[PDB]
């Protein structure tokens, strides 16, 4: 009946669909067609939401857009060879980051690696420790009487796929390479003389279930001793830590509210700190962790504690808090704030010429409740925590992992179609809320290729991506003239609207109404930031 | 600085080993050897290529070593770098191509930049860490040595001078966080390795009905000039009886000689499956291919008696004219232009001398298809893992070293051409590697001629082709992308032009810029019944 | 800056639970003299020995016989390939196991330290320091990176966060005080690792207990059939050829099984929902048919009376049929010599068990596990290493119970090994003069001279009789007594029936009793226990 390719490919995607695989990211090939017709199908009943995209590399960007604007493990399949090598750089992204990602390589049958087969490599293994498991499918065998074991082999394997990305057991969610052998034939058979596909567990259950885990660690804290709390990307809601004055991330969520500007943290001398999750972001805040004589208390989330302090006296999950904070701590904490803010602010307004920080001050004011943000993590993420956005109510994307260049606009638009997807299935009615993504120039031109998207490929309904136009060792000597690229030309060739406007207009046009995909390029100096940093810095 | 001094010795060992070219990326960390390159190009001894794109960078790389046959270095100098040279590096293991990967690590860091994946244990030749400097002026004679030896190490490795198996190299050298001591005189290597000869001589009865199937990597062999051969682009032409790969269905073999590594044409390979045909393989290297465990012997040459039947001779002629017309007469009596079209009209406009930088999927075979005539043209493809991702900078290579080794023949006349012939897919994959700033080198007679089809037309000709997934192979296979192929070399200041087919010819004879793009419109709606008109006609 | 360097992490190490460290003499290694400092000074005790393979399954029984982190000192261009072994049990059995090295930095590389493939797979973490300075301007820094990077060590190792504890790889590159009181730098509290399965108890349940299996309160009551190294939750036992007679509806599995054809029949059949309860985040599955994991239970209904006399029943008659075939037998085997161990076990003792016959012949002879410890090596089932794992396991016991004051001897720890598992590590029992030796140690060697398990296997068929002696039993004659001497260790051989009474009688810390055994008549004897259910 049905060849064992086709089964084998119609079990996986029915297991990962009933893991809570949404989106799966499909790329060209013809050793993946059995992966290929399975996704298809499935993306014709309505199971799943298929997204082709031809460049390897962009496309594993895209997944983790895809599964940081919703919370889903998403899958990316491509075929054997180079594909699966191009899948590199956003593994290592997501293994930082955090992110369930389940790279569903197709592979040649192992037993012709060696023999010189067209398009054939050492898969299994190649991302090394990058990866929480590399698990590989058996060669499907033609026997249709083991058909009821294998079924129970297949997803069973799916459901460690499955657990280990999105960490179901470990909290440490994470990727994933399942590496597929198949052989020929490679399409499914006439269906006249058809079969139907092994059936999993009643009712959509997943084969292995895995009910909701919990990992804690509790902590002894007392918050009478003067606490400043500093949260980065990966960190938890803490609400026994909301009153006290804590420097946030643009990534990472409030806990409460009493802000404290970065640059107000050198300016104080606390004597105690409580460090959520991984914050990587600000110098003044990488200095104040390596000074021995401050205690430091890390909480995170998952089992991965941050190194990026010497002097950690105790980690865990959560704290359990004795005292409360001296008031007058408190009140110098908050005019120490405010202090700050009104020196990133003047100075701003001081300034002649149009710098990053006023595009990210103009983005900042323009965000609503509601609005997805995709930053750059590049500059346009230590722009937006000068000037002191409240991410409250906002969800705030960036690959802060190894914050690399790579794929920044996949991204974009994978977090705005996860977002816009699940605001479909809450029911409501409401027009479909805003992903607003700001990136560099250089990012931009980088990641051109990622705006493409097939005719016949999802397109966001409410993404704008707002280029900041800088334009801009002897490997710096390319810094050294400007890259000269029309970010206009791009969006043709890509077939994307785009806009050169002002910083003025910024606000306006971004209230615009949702007009699908669209570019907004601000032109901004690079040359004044120098004076503007040490105008706000003298400020102070 | 001791370091300095370090860096200043391995440049000038690289140097003296051949490498010419050299590919650096900004990175966050200092990049290895930094300042010393770039003494050496300033100086003329050296040529340094910047990119942003790391995987662009590497695939640039293996361009400039494939084009002249020189080892090339690429300096890794962020955390990113690992993830994005694995596709070149990967490539570099399997075509064989001597690449240098350098990276500098921190000794002085705890550990658990680079971030480590799991292919360099299985895709390098030699992994090889030079060692911390120290200062010590009792020991420079001595230090010299040791750092000279290592780098004559490493250069013998990538290479294949004492293995006949060249291939992708880590070079480390560790830094510590902030004249020249001499090497052999009249600029000899520091360790002087003769290359090695590599002998498996194989008896074999040219009597016995034979054809010759050679492909990539494939050496060159007098004794077997006589013999009806099936050659790949990329194989290197030994004799002057070409065997249309269309003509091989249409005849029966007795024995099957196999040169380098076979990877296209389905008839190709059912012929090395069959168990009732001998099959020798003749490689260069210690690497030999087998299809269904059907490969009875291994070895470097033939060592020959007898010789081909005239019968068997003319019986492969015949059916070689058979194919040729076939393909000529149905190409004419088709109305839309294909790719297969484009690569006969690109075969045609070839002269000698040319370089032709072919992609992947249709075109490279395509161009076999036509009966490209690869005598007195240098053919390049990266057949190591038949990747679409990084040709246009692999193009790119090849010219920049192809023209620099005119330019050090000290021939007044115009710089060779190098022509590449790639699909609209390659072509986005690795658009990027058109942007070069003003300040790098850029190629001065690189034509690429992108045949676009709007999507992959090699899939209408393999099984999810068929009719009956006509509904279901558009999304998941065509790809088509609608890209304006025009305006993205407008953006990144590319010279380019859309012609039509019978324009190509011409439009290749006059030069222009340095770097063009020629893009022809085509049609793969049309693909499979061409391609099944010419199976009738043969 | 190096023996500071080394002082400073060997201080961390025993402020994070490290008393026993095992080294081999070696052609380098700094931390040497420092782990000496610490053995005079009475910090840590210090074991050395030739062998590096004995080496790696010492430290694995100075773990497991207390459950401390455990360090060994490589020292050669050999270590890590006979390290190997030991690293690959403590990677399955979750075993705290610190495995230091130091490599040189100032070397060329690539043209002691041997790179194999086992690192990246089986081990939890792979830390290497740093090169030292010399500019004493940051010393206080470089104290702080060094003992965090320890307690990052002893963290991945004791699985303080993960909750799945293994071996790990520090690397040393070739007197700053701690925090006060002695606590480790990083204070990490223990983590509690939570899944809840709502099991409804009401239908037909049946509990199998493997290695590794937690305890459970309210799965007391439901028949169990526990592995001697799973510690028992309630007084429901089932002996284990019980299992193919009964019918159960429903499978909660502890732990990872391994032992038992029944059970892996059992586990796998698609018309019976079998939940996997672990305490960690790894979990089994025979053939796909684990359908739910988790790590207590949420149990609502309680056992049918029918089903809980049925089970009853046949376990009665299990212990019956064993019971009696053991004593119509006229010859002693391996399984009388599991039986005679059995009941000469008073609670507080340990019991060492090696692979093959023995584990799974205490199960036959259903020993009572309670207020009793369990050893053995299932992490892969092997039988190398078990003499050296026992010994360790016994120093560590009696190291616990020393440190509580206690004026009574030390309490006994008992081996029952096959013969073919004591050849293996017979080097094991090669102990210097100055280096730690148990002081309540007995290795009971059940020699049936060669492999007894296979007699039972399908190549033990009568139909290979004449093919099956060569590349099965693997006799090989060798004398026990005299090879025990050569080590300068007690032995004595003795009968089944004189077992029991020189297993009462304390004598010199180490002894090999030796009990000639038969396997000539074993797959007989099963074939008559069989027949007799
Ligand atoms: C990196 C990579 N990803 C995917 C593939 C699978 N693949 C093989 S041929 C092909 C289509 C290429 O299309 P195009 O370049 O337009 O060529 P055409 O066959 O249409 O001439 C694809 C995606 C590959 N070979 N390499
Ligand atoms: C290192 C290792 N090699 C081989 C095996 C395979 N094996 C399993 S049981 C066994 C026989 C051991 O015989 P013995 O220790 O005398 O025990 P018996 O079954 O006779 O009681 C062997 C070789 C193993 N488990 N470990
Ligand atoms: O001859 C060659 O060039 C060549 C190159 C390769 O990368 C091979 C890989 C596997 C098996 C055979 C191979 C081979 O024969
Ligand atoms: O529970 C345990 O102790 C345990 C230990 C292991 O080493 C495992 C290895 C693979 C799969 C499950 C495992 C498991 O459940
Ligand atoms: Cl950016
Ligand atoms: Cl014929
Ligand atoms: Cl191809
Ligand atoms: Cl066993
Ligand atoms: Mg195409
Ligand atoms: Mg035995």
């Amino acid at each position: 009946h049905m060849n064992p390719s086709t089964t084998q490919a119609r079990v996986v995607v029915d297991e990962l669909i009933r893991g809570g695989v949404r989106d799966v990211v499909l790329c060209p090939g013809s050793r993946n067609a059995p992966l290929a017709f399975a996704l298809q199908d499935a993306d014709r009943s309505g199971r799943i939401r298929l997204h082709v995209r031809i460049d390897e590399r962009t496309a594993g960007y895209l997944a983790i857009g895809l599964a940081i604007g919703a919370g889903a493990p998403v899958c990316v399949a491509m075929t054997s060879g180079t594909a699966v090598a191009n899948l590199g750089p956003a593994v290592v992204e997501a293994n930082y980051a955090r992110v369930p990602l389940i790279v569903l390589s197709a592979n040649r049958p192992y037993e012709l690696l060696g023999t010189g087969a067209n398009q054939t490599m050492e898969q299994l293994g190649y991302f090394g420790t990058q990866v929480r498991a590399s698990i590989s499918l058996g060669l499907a065998e033609a026997a249709p009487e083991r058909t009821s074991a294998l079924n129970a082999t297949w997803r069973s394997a799916t459901c460690r796929v499955l657990a280990a990305a999105t960490g179901a057991r470990t909290a440490n969610a994470g990727p994933v390479h399942f590496d597929i052998p198949l052989r020929e034939p490679l399409v499914p058979d006439p269906e006249p003389l058809g079969a139907v596909t092994p059936p999993g567990r009643p009712a959509g259950k997943p084969w292995t279930y895995t009910p909701p885990v919990t990992f804690d660690q509790p902590l002894d804290i007392d918050l009478s001793v003067d606490t400043v709390v500093i949260s980065g990307h990966g960190a938890g809601v803490h609400p026994n830590l909301a009153a006290l004055p804590t420097v946030a991330e643009p990534t990472a969520p409030r806990s409460g509210d009493n802000p404290l500007h970065p640059l107000a943290l050198p300016l104080l001398r606390p004597q105690q700190v409580i460090m959520l999750g991984r914050p990587t972001l600000h110098r003044p805040v990488s200095v104040l962790l390596a000074d021995a004589e401050v205690p430091v208390f890390a909480l995170t989330t998952g089992p991965r504690w941050p190194d990026v302090s010497g002097n950690s006296q105790a980690t865990g999950t959560r704290a359990v808090t004795t005292g409360a904070p001296r008031p007058a701590w408190l009140d110098r904490c908050a005019a120490m704030n405010r202090h700050a803010i009104a020196a990133v602010r003047e100075q701003l307004a001081a300034h002649p010429l149009t710098t990053g920080l006023h595009v990210a001050a103009a983005v900042s004011h323009a965000l609503r409740p509601g609005d997805q943000l995709v930053l750059g993590a590049s500059n346009p993420v230590r722009d937006v925590a000068l000037a002191g956005l409240d991410t409250r109510g906002i969800r705030v994307r960036s690959n802060r992992g190894v914050a690399g260049i790579d794929g920044t606009v996949s991204t974009a638009i994978g977090a705005a179609l996860a977002y816009e997807g699940a605001h479909e299935r809450t029911g409501s009615p409401d027009s479909p809320p805003r992903t607003i993504a700001l990136i560099g120039d250089l990012t931009f031109v980088h990641d051109s290729s990622g705006l493409l998207i097939g005719p016949t490929e999802p397109i966001p309904r409410s993404l704008t991506i707002v280029v900041s136009n800088d334009n801009g060792d002897v490997s710096s000597r390319i810094f050294g003239t400007p890259h000269d690229v029309d970010v206009g030309a791009l969006c043709r060739a890509y077939h994307v609207e785009s806009r050169q406007i002002e910083v003025d207009e910024l606000g306006p046009t971004l209230d615009q109404p949702g007009a699908g995909m669209r570019v907004l390029e601000v032109k901004a100096d690079r040359s004044s930031l120098r004076q503007l940093h040490a105008a706000i810095k003298a400020a102070l």
